[PDB]
């Protein structure tokens, strides 16, 4: 007996990475989070949370690498968060953030041997604690990711540090679900996969991953796209952009959270 469907597996590899294999892989996850049900001033949003069956709760990606390993990260379809990963016969799953949450997360991995839940959540702020490093010291890149898929696939065995552990899933949370929340973070790691060179994300990746929530619920409680209240975000030289308008985040914001219901007056 195998319960009823099974997750969608998206699958990726570091080795010989190339623009386009990239391009392919963010699009096709994009593709298993959205369900097209719900696209704002053309910005498709996540299903929301309430009522969404659990079958359709999360989707699965597949990584492999160049040292020919390969773990399997869940992704929560209602916010892209990475919840948890397997490799080979265990399964790791960040600490949940509620009841419903901790349920859910049975339904993920069944079969793996040992299952554990760190006691630690997978936000930024608790995972930059643990790496001793902050996001903008964390380089990105095909060289990182290949890299953080070994330490994940490692952790089991005593080969890789906590410190390492966490800034290998800093380096795929934003390697993965920030850009397929961003097309602006999408074209960051594309640039750095195409030179095959590893850097650090520059302030205007940072503010665009710190303001999601914030620019979701700007743009889902507009009138007509106009923000009651600017935005601010940094330029990569540091400098303040201010954001009035969903028509400027069109090209750099690819996917939202849910944070209202759609008024009267659009999808029709
Ligand atoms: N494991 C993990 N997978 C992710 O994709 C991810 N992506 C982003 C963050 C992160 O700290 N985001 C900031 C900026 O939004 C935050 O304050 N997160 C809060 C609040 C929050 C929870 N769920 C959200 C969904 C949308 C926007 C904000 C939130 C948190 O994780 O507790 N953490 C992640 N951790």
């Amino acid at each position: 007996m195998i319960f009823p469907k099974q997750y969608p597996i998206i699958n990726f590899t570091t080795a010989g990475a190339t623009v386009q294999s990239y391009t392919n892989f963010i699009r096709a996850v994009r593709g298993r989070l959205t369900t097209g049900a719900d696209v704002r001033h053309e910005i498709p949003v996540l299903p929301n949370r309430v009522g969404l069956p659990i079958n359709q709760r999360f989707i699965l990606v597949e990584l492999s690498n160049h040292a020919e390993l390969s773990v399997t990260l869940a992704l929560d379809v209602t916010n892209a968060y990475v919840v948890g990963y397997r490799a080979g016969n265990s399964a790791y799953f960040f600490h949940p953030d509620n009841q419903e949450d901790a349920e859910a997360i049975t339904h993920l991995f069944t079969d793996v041997q040992n299952r554990y839940t760190f006691a630690f959540g997978g936000n930024y702020d608790r995972l930059e604690q643990l790496a001793g490093n902050l996001r903008e010291n964390i380089e990105l890149g095909n060289g990182p990711l290949e890299e953080a898929i070994s330490a994940l696939y490692y952790y089991s065995t005593g080969g890789t540090q906590l410190p390492t552990l966490a800034r290998s899933f800093i380096i795929c949370i934003q390697m993965i679900s920030e850009a397929a929340r961003f097309q602006y973070i999408e074209g960051e790691m594309r640039t750095r996969i195409r030179y095959n060179r590893r850097s650090a994300p520059d302030p205007s990746v940072i503010t665009l991953e710190n303001s999601w929530g914030r620019l979701s619920t700007a743009i889902q409680e507009s009138n007509q796209g106009a923000f009651a209240s600017p935005i601010q975000l940094q330029r990569r030289n540091g400098s303040k952009f201010s954001v009035y308008d969903v028509s400027i985040l069109i090209p750099i914001i690819a996917l939202m959270v849910y944070r209202c219901a759609p008024p009267p007056s659009s999808q029709f």
